[PDB]
């Protein structure tokens, strides 16, 4: 990194396997660097402003952009950029109230910008979402990507409009109430543009993950890659005021050390009374479990069982892990237990997986019927909409939004976007782009190619209103917040053949997948019905209910 200090700035470039290092400032000098003895390279230097460029030259001559760059104004193999220094001791989000809206830059406008998604604060904190949660942005090659290519940790995406597109982002997001959540990657580095391996042991020889190669955590010489990661997530925070994290794959950060990276992580973001989300395939409650029970203490995780139930069920798909769900048990063993593999034999894995989760409140969990990889990792790129009737979308809506977890919306979900949302990928390498080409089609059965912009163009967002889906988005929302149902697991679930009926503390709801008779044990008063079939006032008795949903107060 570089550290501005008063009218100087000093540059510190970790770099073990370089016996010299030299800094080149863009049209000022090459400048000798000074090497200690566990290889951080370091110069002060007085005739460096904002905006300058640089890079540093190697012992074999050759020249590379900072790994901790701030700013790659040219994209993966082009020069660093200075900028300038920027946060609240507090996030104002309270994890309780917490309903979460994923964006990806690049499709969620027309812009496709940070400006795009300023646009649309107004729209997003109507609909009554609470915090906005950002795709990656640390700097990947070319303009389209997910974000997981991501090579520059540091280093906020240029063409989707740069550090200062983020930073003003944040800032008008916490003027109109919206928090922002950062997804984050500290388990691999994208492919092409990523220098470290000339460096040092940023990676580790042990430990192969599905992605491939991974940081070195605990090794020879992992110190310093502890602190890449540990001062990334302070620097989100610091400099850009970021309100929380959400960890990709954590399952493929490993970690034998005394105290691991994970608890080191939520440990950081705490101290700066932040919140962290974990992306885990683990099943394991050891991921939110509180340190005192030998947990990393992150404060929430993402639970893929809650939607694999949802969709197995309502779509009669069984392939890749849907082979593991499908029964309407699975649903209601996913609203009372969290987990549907708690501990039990997977098919799909051929191993036993997971663990009972205890008393962990719900708002330990987030949950989702849609997500980028729910979509994005379909061959065709299928949104839900185009998989089950218009019931059974209401339905699935309803299920998780009035769930006690902390629910997660899909771009355009809401309003019952239909385009669909493909693999896209941006390399500029010929055995890269052959490969994600092969890879994609192999693995997914992606038709589309990832490497055409009509891939990407065709995933932009329509925002074609569907008033009926939005209005019942928005009063699900609307409901959840007022019945308190946000964190309380206390529910009691009965089922038939073709039908749910789960009670709250100051609800009940029906869920009805085909037409069914039914004993209603309970009386309330109509809240929010997916047609009008269903009566204002209920008493209990035995109802004969076509398709759909009724909530009750």
């Amino acid at each position: 990194a570089y550290k501005i200090d008063g009218n100087e700035v000093i540059f510190t470039l970790w770099a073990p396997y370089q016996k010299s290092v030299k800094l080149k400032v863009l049209e000022k000098g090459l400048y000798e660097m000074e090497r200690d003895e566990k290889g951080y390279f370091t110069i002060t230097l007085n005739n460096v402003k904002v905006r300058d460029r640089y890079k540093y030259v190697l012992d074999d001559a050759s020249e590379i952009p900072d790994p901790a760059s701030r700013y790659q104004p040219e994209g993966v193999h082009g020069p660093s950029q200075i900028i300038q220094e920027s946060f609240n001791n507090e996030t104002f989000l309270k994890k309780e109230d917490l309903i979460i809206y994923e964006i990806h830059v690049g499709t969620f406008t027309p812009e496709g910008t940070f400006e795009g998604v300023i646009r649309k604060l107004d729209y997003l904190k109507d609909l009554g979402i609470t915090a906005i949660e950002i795709m990656p942005i640390a700097q990947f090659p070319g303009k389209r990507d997910w974000g997981y290519d991501g090579v520059y940790l540091y280093a906020v995406q240029n063409s989707y409009g740069g550090p200062e597109g983020f930073r003003k982002l944040v800032d008008e997001a916490h003027k109109k109430g919206l928090g922002v959540i950062l997804d984050v990657v500290y388990n691999h580095v994208g492919p092409e543009g990523n220098y470290m391996v000339k460096l040092g042991p940023y990676f580790s020889q042990k430990y192969k993950t599905p992605w491939g190669l991974t940081f070195n955590f605990d090794d020879a010489e992992s110190d310093e890659v502890r602190k890449f990661i540990l001062e990334n997530v302070e620097y989100w925070i610091k400099e850009y005021n970021v309100d929380g994290f959400r960890l990709e794959a954590v399952h493929a950060i490993i970690d034998t050390s005394p105290k691991h990276i994970l608890e080191e992580i939520a440990d950081v973001v705490h101290k700066y009374n932040r919140i962290v989300i974990a992306e885990s395939d683990l099943n394991d409650p050891r991921v939110v479990n509180p340190k005192e029970k030998c947990g990393y203490n992150i404060d929430a995780q993402w639970v893929d069982d809650f939607h694999h139930s949802i969709h197995a069920y309502l779509t009669g798909e069984r392939q890749g892990y849907y082979t593991d769900f499908g029964n309407l048990d699975d649903i209601v063993k996913s609203y009372k237990d969290v987990f549907v593999y708690d501990g039990k034999y997977s098919n799909f894995r051929r191993k036993t997986h997971g663990e009972p989760v205890g008393e962990l409140d719900g708002c330990n969990f987030v949950v989702y019927i849609q997500n980028h990889d729910q979509v994005g990792n379909r061959g065709k790129g299928e949104r839900i909409i185009k998989l089950v009737d218009r019931e059974s979308y209401k339905i699935a809506a309803a299920l998780y939004l009035l769930s006690p977890y902390i629910p997660m919306i899909f771009m355009g979900e809401e309003y019952g976007e239909e385009n669909p949302f493909y693999f896209f990928s941006d390399f500029s390498d010929s055995k890269l782009i052959q490969g994600v080409r092969e890879g994609r089609k192999k693995e997914n059965g992606q038709d589309t190619d990832p490497q055409d912009e009509s891939t990407f163009n065709a995933s932009k967002l329509s925002w074609k209103i569907d008033e009926e889906i939005f209005s019942f988005y928005k009063i699900l929302i609307k409901m959840r917040k007022e019945l308190s149902i946000a964190c309380d697991r206390r529910v009691n679930v009965v089922n038939g053949e073709n039908w749910l009926i789960i009670k709250g503390r100051e609800y009940f709801s029906l869920y009805v997948f085909s037409k069914s008779s039914i004993e209603v044990k309970y009386s309330g008063t109509l809240l929010l019905s997916s047609n009008n079939s269903f009566p204002q006032h209920i008493e209990e008795g035995k109802y004969e209910f076509d398709k759909g949903f009724a909530l009750y107060k």
